[PDB]
């Protein structure tokens, strides 16, 4: 009965699909609740700034002012500092910043502050990604293993001394607390602190940046290394290492969260099974 | 000997690490080769536009121009972006981890929710994309039963015909999830042929720079378009997940082969040099 299990499978995929549809709608409405207000205040007050300089200089043709801004915003995506007081500039595609970019491709973070303009750069980026991504995978997989076997020796010692007057599958609960507790210190708390100090971001922004980057979402609204500050270059390498090990960590963490849902889902599926079966007496 | 296998493992991780380091350096140098030129041409010609705009409108003094650009850079950090739909789109960029980021949260609350929404969303989406995988896999599973019947009752038989199947997967696959959608994008968005395919690959690999985004400009869109892209993403992401996984396995193989080919090169360099 091969098609008997296939009918069961399509029934599962579909309910999850609808759960995910529903999840997007909830999310959609909570984001627009949160962001539509500040957007409206900032759009009224940017038209306030506009009319102050629109009529304060009528001798500018005035259909060309919105065309000027289009030439600035188009050119900001390639990354420019168009000013008289700072017309000498650093490079976006120097030795290092192209090494950084290559990293955003293979990890699939893809911040995208810097991205290829040349038709060749795009064609190479496509080739570089398709071979790079799988390749990086194996490293991040091995970075997983090692870091796993490190914490494997770390729980042998702590599941020896906590052998008091002891269940097997309940000491699993105490281990996974030590994974999340120490884990959020090493790959989230401590690095966010460093970022707060070095970059000059808010406490929230750092942790946000940590999570957005290590989940490989990589908006790129904040980027470590991104501004022209000073930089120790003890710094930037330490971040490469952080990324290597942080991405490993979040891969597990997300995988745990995944399994918790599996469980929560059985429970809630059989709780509805109960709710129907009693349905008022 | 438990530490005997651990030393083997760290030896594996390291060579891969150095391969990946080396891969970034090659890549680094090919990107800078490619992009440092266009950067220099665009920086000269943006200072040409700057000094041209003082002269072509002398009404503007040099001191108000630097104040204007500060109000544009201020306004670049904001930009409706968060309408009914575009917040649904955003939520999608979070869970798929494409994360284009054309639209991103500014409010301290939006960031805090985004963190919570991502950590529970990402794993959840995974299961769907996993199931979308299965089904699409079992569809093409019936599709190869029929085509491995009519071609396996005659010419050159087994162990080479696996090579012909995986060509049919990639050939048809690149039509449905790369060629055909890029065409539609060329027509609808008005991108170049290259840009479409670039956008397809950048998005379906979940890299998601966001230098191009389907739906992103303020054009008349047909109500039918944007949903059809949601579906494409759902099934395209599934496809590329396998494709990347294949590419991964090819490397596994290429790596054994190249490891034993060096094993050969050494072994003759040996018993050609013992020959005195
Ligand atoms: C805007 S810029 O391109 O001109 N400036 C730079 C920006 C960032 C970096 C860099 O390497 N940061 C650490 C890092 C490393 C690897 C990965 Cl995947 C992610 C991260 Cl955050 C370097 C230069
Ligand atoms: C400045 S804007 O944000 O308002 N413009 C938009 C940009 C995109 C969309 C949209 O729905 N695109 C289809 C789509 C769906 C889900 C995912 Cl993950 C990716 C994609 Cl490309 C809508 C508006
Ligand atoms: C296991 C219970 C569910 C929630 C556990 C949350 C702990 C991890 C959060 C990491 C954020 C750092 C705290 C903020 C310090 C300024
Ligand atoms: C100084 C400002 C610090 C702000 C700390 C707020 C961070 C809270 C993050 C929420 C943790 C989510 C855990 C549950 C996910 C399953
Ligand atoms: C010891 C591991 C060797 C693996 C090297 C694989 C190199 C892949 C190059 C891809 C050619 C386009
Ligand atoms: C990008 C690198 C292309 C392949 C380079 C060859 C790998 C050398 C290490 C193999 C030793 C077994
Ligand atoms: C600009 C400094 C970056 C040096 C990189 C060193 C570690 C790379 C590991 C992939
Ligand atoms: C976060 C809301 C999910 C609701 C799911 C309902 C499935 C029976
Ligand atoms: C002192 C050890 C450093 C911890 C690794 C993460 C650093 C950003
Ligand atoms: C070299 C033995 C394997 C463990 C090494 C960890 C080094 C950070
Ligand atoms: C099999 C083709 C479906 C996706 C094409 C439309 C996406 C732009
Ligand atoms: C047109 C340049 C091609 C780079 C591989
Ligand atoms: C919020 C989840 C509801 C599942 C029945
Ligand atoms: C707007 C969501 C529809 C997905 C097919
Ligand atoms: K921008
Ligand atoms: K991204
Ligand atoms: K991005
Ligand atoms: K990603
Ligand atoms: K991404």
């Amino acid at each position: 009965s091969d098609s008997a299990i296939n009918v069961m499978k399509w029934k599962t995929v579909s309910t999850i699909f609808l759960v995910v549809v529903l999840y997007l709608i909830i999310g959609a409405t909570v984001f627009k609740a949160l962001e539509q207000p500040q957007e409206i205040s900032q759009r009224t007050t940017i038209v306030i700034q506009r009319e102050k300089f629109l009529r304060a200089h009528p001798c500018v043709s005035d259909q060309e002012l919105d065309e000027l801004i289009q030439q600035i915003v188009a050119a900001i995506n390639a990354g420019i500092i168009p000013l008289g007081a700072s017309s000498n500039q650093v490079s976006h595609w120097d030795l290092g910043s192209s090494f950084f970019f290559a990293g955003t491709v293979i990890t699939t973070i893809g911040f995208g502050n810097i991205s290829p303009r040349t038709e060749g750069g795009k064609i190479f980026c496509i080739i570089y990604a398709l071979l790079g991504i799988p390749l990086f995978g194996f490293l991040l997989a091995g970075v997983g293993d090692q870091l796993g076997t490190i914490f494997g020796k770390g729980i042998a010692k702590v599941e020896d001394t906590f052998i008091k007057w002891v269940s097997q599958t309940k000491i699993r609960i105490i281990s996974t607390i030590i994974f999340i507790l120490f884990g959020c210190v090493l790959f989230v708390a401590l690095p966010a602190v460093i970022f707060k100090h070095i970059e000059g971001w808010s406490a929230l922004d750092a942790i946000y940046f940590v999570v957005i980057t290590l989940t490989t979402i990589g908006f790129g609204d904040y980027v470590a290394g991104g501004s022209d500050i000073e930089y120790l270059d003890f710094y930037k390498p330490v971040v490469w290492f952080w990324i290597l090990v942080g991405l490993a960590y979040f891969a597990a963490v997300l995988s745990m969260i995944g399994d918790w849902l599996r469980v929560i889902a059985k429970k809630t599926k059989e709780a509805v099974g109960e709710f129907r079966a009693h349905a008022a007496e």
